[PDB]
């Protein structure tokens, strides 16, 4: 069924009011369906999109004058990438390639994530057997579904 897709206004509500480091944990990796914020066309769509949550939420509440949404997705990312639960430390790296690519197109952004200690944590996970292997499983996911989009574009 069609059903017509979430309005700016929609993550507005969301990002507009007091937002915690937790919330932000949450959101990011949208494991629960509450926080779960994605695209249309998305590799693991039971998980969240960085890119959606930094491009229609947070950037748009933060220059409204929700400022605090730096330093409190800077600590989630912190916490984030020193768990040693590999989807945690995943969606940081998400998170991190998101800023880049936005960065990329747009040639400026709102602000700046300080990103060295949450850099520094990613590597010391990387040094995890299983940490890396389950890292390496999710990027190799997502090549072979993106893939697989270009494949059906060439079908027609």
């Amino acid at each position: 069924m069609y059903k017509v897709p979430k309005g700016l206004e929609h993550y507005q509500k969301m990002f507009q009011k007091e937002v915690t480091v937790n919330d932000l944990k949450k959101y990011l990796i949208g494991s629960d369906k509450e926080y779960r914020i994605t695209r249309r066309d998305s590799y693991m769509g039971d998980i969240s999109d960085p890119e959606v949550i930094l491009e229609y939420g947070v950037y748009p509440a933060f220059i409204k004058g929700y400022t605090q949404l730096k330093a409190n997705i800077e600590e989630a990312l912190l916490e984030m990438s020193n768990s040693g639960q590999a989807l945690d430390i995943y969606q940081a790296v998400q998170t991190l390639n998101a800023e880049n690519m936005l960065l990329n197109y747009y040639e400026s952004l709102p602000f700046y994530l300080n990103r060295q200690s949450i850099l520094a944590n990613i590597t010391k996970a990387l040094k995890d057997a299983h940490i890396r292997e389950a890292m390496a499983h999710y990027k190799l996911g997502e090549f072979a579904h993106y893939q697989d989009t270009m494949l059906d574009m060439v079908e027609r």
